[PDB]
């Protein structure tokens, strides 16, 4: 049944990604050593072309991401040729600052050797390779609550955090045969952060707020032509709202959208004065703001929904289907100031695409 | 099979009904009596008390309304004894004068003779009530562009709109034997309008901006245990951003947030200022504003929600399904801000409930 689900899925990738790529005659032979292979080794390993433009289909098709316009320029490392947890490091170390470009983001994604029996090879145990620790202990909070069973889980493993609001997570992962993940701290030359201020109040500094540069999301499954990547971390460039409307303002993550009212000289009493979408607003301003002050890429939900809107005119131009997931789709903020509130989308899965696994902690 | 379909619906919504009324002992007369009555007639006749609950469920189960935990509360007008167009007329009339209530808006449905073999006894052309017109000639465009269908049919009776951008519809009904609808102007003395000032920005009201006090909608179909009442206007009031978010704010509709920007004192030149979140959120604000100036009832997206969590909370105290399409229920500003967002519904359809029939224009 394994290698049958393989063998379809690994027909149903090849055919398709040869024909994106003007390569449809080759596609027989190819499957024929494919086959071979699969019967003799229990698996197939892809070419150099294969991955790359595999990893960029499954881009294109991941439902929830607005970001997918650029599909096509992924900029793709091939590093399934690591076997130590020295050149893991280094990898990811390397993807920082590859994917950072000193601020104007470069889309990578570096992919480690895939699973063999379902057995990983390399297992990372970061949401983002770049994301802040949270702790709460007897009622005191302090940082991304977001983080708080993988902080947990570092601390058992000889880590301690300053308890600032913003401790960058050192990366941890594990190694095949090995029963316990190493960690590593980041060195602060490789992060870039951005200072959260206002373009015209002040006192917003006020708040000491800031973010980091580049999302870098390392604990997704690409899957293409029936092989897992479970180890295959990638990044584009922030949209502001991720930070100023959901990172920064939930409750359950930073909770700032009292603390930003009272900066902005608004009163926070009356849910008639709609001074939580006032403060969203401004907030989402200063971000924006920020990031451009700085060169640091990041993009607007309104230019991003215009590149949105070219994508779906693209797909239909290249006569493929579109596939979308409307409520991740939508903006959290002024969400009907968009197309996309306006019309639906068919929520299909389709492969290649990344995929979420269990968490290893938890 | 169409009496067979009755006859289920029937069983279903009598069962149902009584049990939630303490009546689950008078079933098995009841449905007997239906079934003569079905047999000999074709039909049956819902009783004062059934049809009130039944309204009262059909909103209970409306997947699209946040405003749900005041289902129980409902004010039923029974006027299944109508036969002439004046009497029709006139009970439209006194609906829009007993759901304002001089401001204090009461949650109302009239409910007119259903349809018997599917052939309409009372036909209601308009969508709402009250509802400006809409008008578009070579380019130039007037009032309510989501009406400019209706508007047309109305100009083909002999109406003839003003060309304001806030016109009155007329009612506008058809009723069975009759080739052609009637249409009368609405008393305007009969209208509550709301003009729409801002709490801070004097400004504000160069826009001359109004909206009508009352969302009366008049061409959804009420079914109850089998028994289709295609007109049967209902009201609530209006939730702000209904009129701030999406019909003073849709491009297709008034299109107001550039002149919105121009007079709060903003540029409306780049995608980064968030220029159409800070217009939307002024403009939110003005229209709560407006109409508690004016002593008309209006409820804020926050509130809605807070109360929409009491209904999900009620149901299930009472062992009831919640059913919920989240793309509606979702507020069009600061959706994230709301706990609607952060959870999933059922979509399914549960009767009794309100749906959507062809519009006879168009
Ligand atoms: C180039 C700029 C990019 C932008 C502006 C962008 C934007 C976004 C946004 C706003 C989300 C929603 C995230 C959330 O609410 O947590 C998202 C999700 C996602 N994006 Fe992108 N994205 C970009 C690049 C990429 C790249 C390079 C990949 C993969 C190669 C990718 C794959 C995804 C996936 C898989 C999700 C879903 C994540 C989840 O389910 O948690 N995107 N994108
Ligand atoms: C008491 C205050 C009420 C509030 C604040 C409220 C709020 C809302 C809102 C915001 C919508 C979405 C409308 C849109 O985006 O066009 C809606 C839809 C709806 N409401 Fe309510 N509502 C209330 C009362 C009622 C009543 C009394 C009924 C029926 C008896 C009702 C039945 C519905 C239905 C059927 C829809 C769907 C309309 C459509 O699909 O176009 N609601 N409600
Ligand atoms: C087709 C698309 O889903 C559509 O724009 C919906 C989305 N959600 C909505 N929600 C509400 N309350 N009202 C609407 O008119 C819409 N429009
Ligand atoms: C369960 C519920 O649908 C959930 O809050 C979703 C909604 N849409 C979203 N959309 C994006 N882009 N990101 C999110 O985290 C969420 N959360
Ligand atoms: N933009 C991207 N978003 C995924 C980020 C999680 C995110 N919402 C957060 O950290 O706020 N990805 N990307 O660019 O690959
Ligand atoms: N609140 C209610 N909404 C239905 C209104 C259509 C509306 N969005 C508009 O006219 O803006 N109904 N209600 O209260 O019965």
């Amino acid at each position: 049944e394994e290698k049958e689900i393989l063998w379809n899925e690994a027909k149903a990738f090849i055919a398709a990604c040869y024909q994106e790529l003007g390569k449809a005659a080759e596609v027989k032979d190819r499957l024929a050593d494919i086959k071979s292979e699969i019967d003799l080794t229990g698996s197939y390993v892809h070419t150099k072309e294969e991955l790359e433009h595999g990893a960029k289909m499954a881009w294109r098709n991941s439902n929830r991401c607005i970001g997918r316009l650029f599909w096509n320029s992924l900029n793709v490392i091939d590093r399934r040729d690591v076997r130590t947890k020295e050149e893991v490091r280094d990898a990811l170390f390397h993807h920082i600052e590859t994917a950072t470009n000193n601020g104007k983001i470069r889309p990578t994604i570096t992919i480690f050797p895939p699973e063999e029996k379902g057995e990983k090879q390399v297992e990372i145990w970061n949401h983002q390779l770049i994301r802040y620790a949270g702790y709460e202990s007897d009622g005191e909070r302090i940082g991304d609550p977001a983080s708080c069973s993988l902080t947990a889980a570092c601390e058992e493993l000889g880590w301690r955090g300053e308890r600032t609001d913003f401790d960058l997570l050192p990366l941890i992962f594990r190694m095949k045969g090995d029963e316990q993940p190493v960690w590593y701290e980041l060195p602060r030359s490789l992060v870039i952060e951005v200072p959260i201020t206002h373009p015209d109040i002040e006192a917003f500094s006020d708040l000491e707020l800031k973010w980091y540069g580049v999302p870098i999301i390392s604990d997704m499954k690409l899957e293409v032509g029936g092989i897992h990547y479970n180890a295959a971390p990638f990044n584009g460039w922030y949209m502001g709202t991720e930070i100023g409307a959901r990172n920064l303002a939930d409750e359950k993550r930073y909770d700032k959208l009292k603390k930003v009212a009272s900066v902005i000289g608004i009163a926070a009493d009356y849910n008639t004065d709609l001074w939580k979408d006032q403060a969203l607003v401004e907030l989402n301003k200063a971000v924006l703001h920020s990031y451009k002050k700085q060169g640091v890429s990041i993009v607007d939900h309104h230019t991003a929904a215009s590149q949105f809107k070219r994508f779906e005119e693209q797909a239909e131009e290249a006569g493929r289907k579109l596939t979308g997931d409307w409520t991740w789709l939508i903006p959290p903020i002024s969400p009907a100031a968009t197309h996309i509130f306006h019309r639906s989308y068919d929520n299909s899965i389709v492969k290649p695409n990344y995929f979420y696994q269990d968490k290893p902690y938890e």
